């Protein structure tokens, strides 16, 4: 039996450690519990954004001073994922993942679960290919295991960190021989978030393997994850996982429950969402631990019929404008906009929509 | 009698005068009827936006040609208020308002009532100052009686179209020896939005004169209209005024209301300002003409106690966010982004809020 | 007795038309000769910079006006050429070519000239290919004779607007059964530039006809023109070509002499254009009417071995950044940022560099 | 006893990239322990929300402190880190480590380069852009001075300063006490922060007279200026850091420093005078170069040479970061190489629209 408690803190800057450190001081986490931290920071959330990596800096500085331990070793034990991007009201927070195992009683119901799997680097030219892909299927279900979850129904949420391309990387397999996936360096995060979110439709059924091609990767809209939620970063060179679902084998005192937003303004999603978590209605909000959502501009350039100019607009790339759209919808919901918001949704979700999780107290 | 129509049209970019002119070949809008054109444009609603006066020329040039007067008599005639910034899934639209005499019975109920009033031209450094306070307070009188209402009750948005600084401009009023209100081109704007609202609060008795003086400006914010709109462009030097209500004399089958956001996040405001428009229900959504509301970054730096980047971000300005955020959060709630949303609500509802109305079919 | 002029004129805003009206009110320009302007607008020069548009809808209306014309027929007999993006210290500006007849015998030697010339109408499945590139150098030859060059080394600048792919051209291809170069619109842009701008070398002489092939548009950056300075265009489907240059039998009180940036930051390839124009010291700087160069990220994301961020900055548009740099370069030497540089340098110049032409008074 | 500064610029592959100074320490060029300043250009947007700074610092700091076997705290008491955020236009992002040796050798002949550090005290929100800061800077330029034992102020030939600014919780805390800011504005607190520091340097070198300057000039009489004055702010640190370099007679560098003025942003003439204060007389003598140090800003006026430009307009782009890729590109220009110093914002440095430029170089 194993309990997962989690922490939603808000955060000051991206190397602030200090929300975190109260909770460790006042006894309410063991560091040594901690398996996961998924965070929103506030850079740009595109290439150049360097909070991301500075937010892990700080955050495996500082475990590894109270857990006696490397950073390296740190990075090695638990997943850092630093979602960048808090356009419009979205506010920059980390949420904290602790696992224990405890002597409880069994139960009828499931409750929350969370499993945690790294894939191996990526070359430059295997992003947004096959081998990431195949790499991260097997790393999902490496998670599907740690979390003691073996239905892929009751997975809810798949929350991946992957790579990018940068000029420099792009030139170094230029002089390997080899070309990549697409020379635009911020079209390549769409190709990583993409491949990994194929990854994880593979892992759990949700798209079978002869339908995954290259060809398909980031052109195919139609076949797409309802819970994967991939995030791309400069800070890494693999793809890192964390799994969240509902177990028979936890011993959590809440849940988690998820729908899929069909576009960026469809607030019935975040009711459903709620609804499927166990929050029925407006008074019972306040049993929100966190909602986890992404969130893309549509290839159609429309929403409802509507256009938009956010594909067109290059002085603020999409990805910023859906993350400020969708994060404000979802607050306008729950009236908080302290919630996890992560932008480019290829391959999760329907094209213009993504998966939208939430957890919550039972 | 007046009867005044109103016509919320999209548009393919600034300069699309397409659906107008199908509505006028038509017979639906006699062109010399129209008195008002409020449009969203695509440009960065800002300092550096030429699509604001990339509209207002193609119209008026439209207009010129179908009337066959001028175009410099067709901007003496018709209100030209050109709002950039189109940011989140907001949709670029103009919203014509055309207003005609009839002779027709005087109906139980207050109808839609649409006044024009513009103001002399400014000098630089009268931006933001009582010059400006005083002219638009007397315009917004003179624009009520346009409209046939008496009540200032019964005004319920007070659209303006300001003027701003610009380098050069600040730079030649140092030269004459003339210190402007602030040295920054962006800040001016927010200084001449907020001189505009006080004149609205001051013309409708919202806010005696005893209290205003150029020291509270863009400072005391427990100073504000309920019902003022104001949007700030390097196309103009004067201020345009649209005053809309309802009157007795007016032979409409449209109405107004409004509420005000207390927050960019306040989506009960939006179903209040609805239902104060006459539409209870959402499946009477469909009687909305448009919606119109002020957004903006709150002086905190926050949002119910949750804080966001919208004053540290360096990248992309404040209005710019707030606007991709309320239009959101409008339209997730009536389900259509097609909605008018300006950003920058200095002395427009409270700190972090603005007014927001709905204009409706009865 | 061909005789052409050339004026630099300053702009306060996009649609500033006023220092040409005050050369055509002053006599010395006689709008009916006008047979070109190229502008340099202050826009973001990039996919959503409507100020290209503003300042051509600004222009074509005044000069509608004072040839008694519609707009529509002016923008026909006159090459609006309108180069958004005025970063760094650039200064917004158009130059107006004027081409006339003289009563007047030849300048001893060669002196300024200009020739025109139009292309077939491109199928969509031609775009980018051969039959572009061949296409094109015979109406740059043609251009060379209407100038009366015979000499290619005589011709110092080639201007071509050339046509896009757009939704509906790329599904006549497919009506049709064919497929084009390249699927999107955007990327279509950057092969029509660059198999215009072979287009010019073959004909010039610049490289030899059995290098080119489909296979190297786009592709072998080794191959381009030192003279070509290509823009995509959304209207027309053919290529209009404005060879300029030097001829033998001229009356023209100007001449025209180039180089080629090899990067960014090739101050010397500035002072040999400069030389090549005549100008032979810093006291002869005020002989420019205007500088002509193209700007380009370097592909490897370096210059001279030296790591830059222009591929990696997802907040500032790559082009944005080469065009402040070349300007900033070209300033620097002439004391004078306000001259023409814009971006899309494909086979244009060197990969990170670009051509560079002086038009000079003699 | 005697004083060897040797000077490295060394290019960086991200800001958090140490590896460039790893490699000079595991060669054994530079011993960690005489490092007494590194400033960076690192790569985020150098204005308000620059976080590259601060993980630049960090990922120094930690790396220093496991070679010295001190902890990060201490590392930050005796190192002067000084990291300018934007690298705009073809900057390449960089750091320059100085190293102070302790030689067994004389004096070269003439003067050579010397280095000193000072820091000040913290300053409380109310201070910031006030006489507070410019009297504080002042003293600590001059305690610099004789760290770098210049006697001689004509001597000193760049001053580098970190500064701070205000956040909104800093602005709060002041009110809370009692207190009024210079500016409730975190982006032109920058400006205020960093036209302080500027006059106090101008009060220490002698270049303004005290009389000149009140609260009233700071940031409003642009006739006040040092000549020699860099400074730049951020986040991450509550006082200013100072770092002076100079010429002095007591000193076996192998290197000098020089420097002129740039009038506005596009004065090469200024970069090649700076040039040949250095000793660098010819193109040929460019390789002699260790950096280009240089402030640049958008004119006040609005125009460069009578020529408008969109700087102070465009709400897409901070001007600050224009003018970095500006003067960079000019700089780069002039000496064939974009990896040098270009910091943005020169209140009260240089004249209204440029700034001092600065060129360390071999002898
Ligand atoms: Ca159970
Ligand atoms: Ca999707
Ligand atoms: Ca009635
Ligand atoms: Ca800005
Ligand atoms: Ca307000
Ligand atoms: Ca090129
Ligand atoms: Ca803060
Ligand atoms: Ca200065
Ligand atoms: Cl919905
Ligand atoms: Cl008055
Ligand atoms: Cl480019
Ligand atoms: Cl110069």
């Amino acid at each position: 039996m194993q309990k997962v408690e989690v922490f939603r803190i808000p955060t000051a800057s991206p190397d602030d450690i200090s929300g975190l450190a109260t909770l460790i001081d006042s006894g309410k986490i063991n560091p040594a519990e901690i398996v996961a931290i998924l965070g929103k920071t506030e850079g740009n959330g595109c290439v150049n954004d360097f909070t991301r990596g500075f937010a892990t800096q700080s955050l495996a500085m500082y475990l590894a001073e109270k857990l006696g331990i490397s950073r390296e070793e740190v990075v090695k034990k638990v997943a850092f994922i630093m979602s960048g991007g808090t356009e419009g009201v979205m506010t920059p927070h980390i949420t904290v993942f602790v696992r224990k195992d405890v002597a409880a009683p069994a139960a009828p119901g499931k409750r929350l679960a969370v499993g945690v799997a790294f894939t191996r680097d990526f070359l430059p030219e295997e992003l947004g290919r096959m081998e990431q892909v195949n790499e991260v299927a097997r790393a999902v279900k490496e998670a599907m295991k740690d979390a003691q979850i073996d239905d892929p129904r009751d997975v809810h949420f798949v929350q991946i960190k992957c790579p990018l391309l940068t000029a420099e990387r792009i030139e170094d397999a230029k002089r390997r021989g080899k070309d990549v996936v697409v020379n635009d360096t911020y079209k390549s995060m769409a190709y990583s978030r993409g491949a990994s979110a194929l990854g994880v439709a593979l892992a759990l059924g949700e798209i079978s393997a002869d339908k995954i091609s290259n060809e398909a990767i980031c052109h195919d809209w139609n076949l797409y994850s309802s819970v994967a939620s991939t995030s791309a970063g400069v800070e890494l060179l693999n793809d890192e996982i964390i799994v969240v679902g509902n177990s028979t084998n936890s011993a959590s005192d809440l849940v988690i429950g998820h729908s899929v937003m069909k576009d960026a303004i469809d607030a019935d999603a975040v009711r459903a969402a709620l609804k499927d978590a166990g929050i029925r209605s407006d008074d019972e909000m306040d049993r929100i631990v966190n909602v986890l959502a992404k969130a893309e501009a549509a290839s159609s350039g429309t929403v409802r019929g509507r256009r938009n100019t956010m594909l067109d607009d290059s002085d603020i790339n999409h990805t910023r404008s859906a993350r400020a759209v969708v994060n404000a919808v979802i607050a306008s919901v729950v009236g908080d906009p302290m919630v996890y918001v992560s932008g480019g949704a290829e391959h999760q979700g329907p094209d213009g929509g993504g998966p939208i999780a939430v957890i919550a107290r039972v």
